[PDB]
């Protein structure tokens, strides 16, 4: 009757919603769009994913069989199996909704294509499907509204070998919000690995350690006000996470060995200086009342307590012909201070997570042979709370950058290929590349321009930050505020911000040090002079592969994490993938109507499904149109001419159709109004069944 999804009987904005509800009401998961893949989660183990049904889609194509390879991938990621060039892959759809299931996708639909025989390849792609767990406990962490709201910005990359199947991989990440660690909203919590060990272990291990039964007398842990939940079982997923390091190839004996490194940390974080009435008046400067907390920092250090204070808390610099000599320095203030203390805690785990996932690949990556390299993409999800904060904008800003990247993709280096395969194209307006939210954060006189230019301003807070952007623009579109724009809605302290449909009003607490984060090398240098396994080994063999210059006032440094990935996306040919997360309930057949709908227009879906193609109703490609109307008129065989136009114009000339009402462009036939279309299929009925 009507394969596939651009034939639909009703191709109105109505029925589309209607027949989605439909098709994942009748065991059709996957949707299609001009080669484009959407997606939904069923939240549970659905038997679906194994050799059954790996079967049906092998050696078949998109026109046949149910959404699931869509065969662009087929006549572009296999177009390059023989050219032998690199492929890279880009998921989105929330967090926690499996892009665990998206990528699930990518490899049941590589293999048994790919090749067999190999022991070591059918139990290679056991351990991965058994990675589900283990990526469900790193990157995913509770938030205040979502459970399974992942946070971070990873990019892995699949190895393969000369036959063509996987053998390893590396792991990227971005600037981390390493302020989750010590500091975060009310209710919500850090990652899970840290409070499943400390109510795992043993007193008499955790004495070793340096931990004293006392959750309230630590800081990091006391910010929080919380710890016990009847949620989440802790001395139950201890043993679970044990098993998936033994699984993969961590072994006590290794564990304890990391364990040291984690601990030295905890002792080096449990330090919120007191006040230090080191001045005359009301300012101050820091100095350790709580010694034993300091103490432990060093103990693992087994340095001199003392010493340890009079490079870190005080800046000493000298420098000049020859290269810098450490002792005198300045006592700092105490923003100063906390700012140090911060960029300190938090480098070092950015460096850990860097060294933790990749000297783990040392062990699983394959030696005994070589091959080409594949990307694919995961980052956090979509959360919207009724009020917002400053962690609400980095993450939106990521969003932009992901719209950007289709954008730039499937609709610019995509419409590329529409002259590069010679067809006869007519440049068709598309909606503008919206650089007036790109070109006012990039070149001088600039959003990221004028808040690093603020945030230099040290005594300048956050507050005074707001005026410096309003003056700046609020003329350029897309920036509104309660004194321009009057709307009770904006608070006297907040500001609005248009992104791509709707409104998003943001605070201002944090900001500063959530912002900067940057560290020096004069804080380093006294500890990595140390010769420790442990001390040392937090700072990794000098430089792995991200250097270049290592002092750099933030700003720029963040930067490099966005402006690396853009890089490496303006010289590859990728794929994409959409999500859509049911509901909030993990019902695999309920739908929230308010949270559907909304979740299809923010992302601007329908709109590409329109624009692209150019604007209006019936739609069909003429690469699918020629291979399907043949046996209708004549003068369309094998004897045909070759365009596509005047073939055309020789078929509908024979019955008396006007030539206007068709165009003729990349691969999509426009005819204007409905009626048109019922008046085309009827006419193809009434003579001849």
């Amino acid at each position: 009757g009507v394969p596939d999804f651009v034939l639909l009987n009703q191709i109105t904005e109505n029925a589309f919603i209607e027949n989605l509800t439909m098709r994942h009401k009748s065991d059709n998961i996957y949707t299609y769009i001009g080669d484009v893949v959407i997606s939904t989660n069923p939240f549970k183990n659905l038997n679906i994913y194994k050799e059954s049904d790996i079967k049906a889609y092998n050696g078949r194509y998109k026109y046949e069989m149910p959404p699931h390879m869509y065969a662009l991938a087929n006549d572009a990621y296999r177009s390059m199996r023989q050219s032998q060039e690199n492929q890279c892959v880009i998921i989105s759809g929330e967090s926690g909704a499996g892009k665990t299931e998206a990528s699930k996708k990518i490899m049941q639909f590589l293999t048994f294509v790919s090749s067999n025989q190999s022991p070591n390849g059918e139990r290679i792609s056991k351990m991965l499907l058994d990675s589900n767990p283990l990526l469900e406990a790193f990157g995913n962490a509770k938030t205040l509204r979502n459970d399974n709201s992942s946070r971070f910005g990873k990019y892995m990359e699949m190895q393969f070998n000369a036959v063509g199947s996987p053998i390893g991989g590396k792991i990227t990440n971005y600037l981390l919000e390493k302020s989750r660690v010590v500091g975060r909203t009310q209710g919500e919590r850090s990652f899970h690995i840290f409070y499943q060990m400390l109510k795992g272990l043993s007193q008499s291990k955790l004495d070793e350690l340096g931990l004293t039964p006392n959750a309230p007398a630590y800081e990091y842990l006391k910010k929080s006000g919380c710890f016990d939940v009847s949620t989440i079982d802790d001395s139950g997923e201890f043993k679970i996470i044990v098993k998936a390091m033994e699984t993969l190839g961590l072994k006590e004996s290794d564990q304890n060995s990391i364990w040291r490194i984690l601990a030295a940390i905890l002792h080096i974080g449990n330090i919120t200086f007191a006040e230090a009435a080191e001045q005359r008046t009301g300012t101050t400067t820091v100095k350790v009342s709580d010694t034993k907390s300091l103490a432990a920092a060093a103990s693992c250090l087994k340095t001199d307590q003392q010493s340890l204070s009079i490079a870190l808390c005080y800046r000493s610099i000298s420098t000049g012909v020859g290269k810098r000599c450490e002792v005198i320095s300045v006592p700092m203030d105490c923003n100063q201070a906390a700012y140090s203390r911060d960029a300190l805690a938090k480098a070092l785990y950015e460096r850990l997570f860097n060294w933790l996932v990749s000297k783990i690949n040392t062990i699983i990556n394959c030696t005994t042979e070589k091959g080409p390299v594949i990307g694919i993409l995961d980052i956090y999800g979509f959360e919207v709370f009724q009020n917002n904060s400053f962690e609400q904008l980095n993450i939106n800003f990521c969003n932009e950058k992901l719209q950007q990247l289709f954008i730039e993709l499937t609709l610019k280096s995509e419409q590329e290929e529409y002259v590069r395969e010679g067809i006869e194209w007519k440049n068709i307006e598309y909606f503008n590349n919206k650089p007036i939210c790109e070109l006012i954060e990039k070149k001088p006189i600039g959003l990221i321009s004028l808040l690093d230019e603020a945030c230099l301003i040290a005594k300048s807070t956050d507050q005074t930050f707001l005026d410096s952007i309003c003056k700046q623009f609020e003329k350029n579109p897309h920036l509104q505020s309660y004194v321009v724009s009057k709307d009770r809605s904006i608070g006297d302290t907040c500001f609005r911000l248009k992104h791509y449909a709707g409104d998003v009003t943001y605070d201002v607490r944090g900001f500063l040090d959530k912002n900067k984060d940057t560290l020096f090398g004069d804080l380093i240098s006294s500890m990595q002079s140390s010769s420790d396994p442990l001390v040392q080994g937090l700072f990794p063999p000098t430089r792995p592969e991200d250097s270049k210059k290592r002092p750099e006032t933030a700003g720029s440094q963040f930067r490099n994490a966005m402006n690396a990935l853009i890089t490496t996306l303006l010289a590859c040919s990728p794929h994409y993938v959409r999500c859509i997360k049911s509901n909030d309930n993990k019902q695999a057949g309920v739908i929230d109507e308010d949270r559907v709908r909304h979740q299809v227009r923010y992302l601007g879906l329908l709109e590409n499904v329109r624009v692209r193609r150019a604007g209006f109703a019936g739609r069909i490609e003429y690469t699918r149109f020629y291979n399907r109307y043949k046996m209708l008129c004549k003068k369309t065989w094998p004897s045909f001419n070759g365009t596509a136009k005047q073939a055309t114009e020789l078929i509908l000339q024979q019955h008396n159709i006007d030539k206007e009402e068709i165009r003729m462009g990349k691969t999509k036939v426009f005819i204007r109004n409905p009626t048109t279309l019922f008046y085309f299929e009827e006419k193809r009925e009434l003579e001849m069944p």
